[PDB]
């Protein structure tokens, strides 16, 4: 039996999101068939949510900060009522507040420009172990170490992450991310960990990680904004009134039909 | 029934401790006997360890700076070898290590005695809420760091309802705050167990002395100094990447005790 899906692909910031539509959310097949639309022999993308309405099912019901941009930006794209700015009321798994996205126009009627209030930092810290200096901010869900790069001395990206293994052995984590961080350039490449899946992932972009960034700069060079370059795209962290906002790139791709096999 | 065994009692830097000598250090009992010898109806102390040939065994088997510093102080005592100075090399529960501690003369029963202290994991500094807390992470406890006057106005117990909400997600078997004093250098150490569910405001802690110390070479470029404490003192001092503590320690009383 072959199933028929609507989806929409997009590149919020360069985390390809597919957004299936007109779909259950509840159904237990959702992983297993986000799983095989992310495969590179498929509709390839990093993440995959699920719509309705004005809520986003995400594949793993956490919380995305991108694919809520994405999602907020496919509204604006089929909102006929939509001219160059709205502000669209969203709801997404993992998040209990209604998160209010303003959505700009980038120019074409497929670019956009989504701005959304990401989660705020349970805590702050400097960690100094081994030989490296290194930043964390503790969030319900991630925690998220920072490497500067230059202020450290020469190492593997492997062994900095072999490093903040060991130190959460005695610590209950589902999931941690490591920003390697380059102060010459405002760059950053985002990894994550996931225990379950005993594996690591550089990925493309990263609401969250950018946040992190954010705060950790915040401290460390007292930077309310900024852009940080990733490795394809790029978003930008924004404190206002003791909030962090994530601002970032989003591209409507493709739409359509996709078929998988049951 | 009723036990007799043969004690000293010791004033290692306020912490203090009973040593129960000539007795089985591998008894199961040790346990139950260490809880009656430490209260206030009874002996009192806050740390008991038994001995055999320069060997220390703690009621818990962990490491313990101060009762370490109150054996070496001991065979000093013991030893009319002794003068103003010999290193008298001990052993301790929790540690492989042997430990060459530098005992000298303060009276007859009062000592000083200087011993390694075990290194950190990690040091760092948290910034949960509106606090800074420094953090050392040693092996098997986390030494938090109030230092008091850079923070703002604060009770005590906020900050422990605080920390533990911080090591909710994390394993662990007990964890220690150190308010700190900047101006006197003087620091209240506070130690919390959840495996025994309480919180004791300590007289003194050789760990903790170590955590400060670790904590003031980072900041302040600090190797060594004098934290006074509740009612004792300890020094820490930081040489060739090595962490000591030394203080003084005064033999208290010699004889028997009853336990039933």
């Amino acid at each position: 039996k072959v199933q028929v899906l609507d989806f929409i692909k997009i590149n919020p910031a360069g985390n390809i999101t597919i957004l299936i539509d007109n779909f259950d959310i509840y159904d237990k097949n959702i992983p297993k068939l986000s799983e095989e639309i992310m495969k590179e022999t498929n509709l390839y993308a990093e993440q995959v949510g699920f719509i309705k309405d004005s809520h986003l099912q995400m594949m793993g019901g956490e919380f995305c900060g991108n694919a809520s941009r994405a999602f907020a930006s496919l509204l604006a794209f089929r909102d006929k009522d939509f001219s160059k700015q709205k502000n669209y009321n969203i709801t997404c798994s993992g998040e209990s507040k209604v998160l209010d996205v303003d959505v700009r126009n980038d120019g074409a009627k497929n670019k956009f420009l989504a701005k959304i209030k990401m989660p705020k930092f349970l805590s702050l810290e400097e960690i100094n172990v081994d030989e490296y200096k290194l930043g964390l901010v503790r969030f319900s869900g991630i925690n998220h170490f920072i490497f500067n790069i230059k202020e450290n001395k020469e190492t593997s990206f492997e062994n900095i992450i072999d490093l903040v293994k060991k130190y959460l052995s005695n610590e209950e984590y589902s999931a941690f991310g490591i920003m390697f961080f380059d102060s010459d350039n405002l760059s950053m490449k985002p990894y994550v960990y996931v225990k379950e899946v005993g594996s690591g992932v550089y990925e493309n972009s990263s609401a969250s990680g950018t946040t992190a960034l954010g705060y950790y700069l915040k401290k460390c060079k007292n930077l309310d904004r900024a852009k940080i370059v990733q490795p394809n795209g790029w978003l930008e962290y924004i404190i206002e009134n003791d909030e962090m906002y994530i601002d970032g790139p989003v591209e409507i791709i493709a739409e359509g039909k996709i078929y998988i096999g049951k």
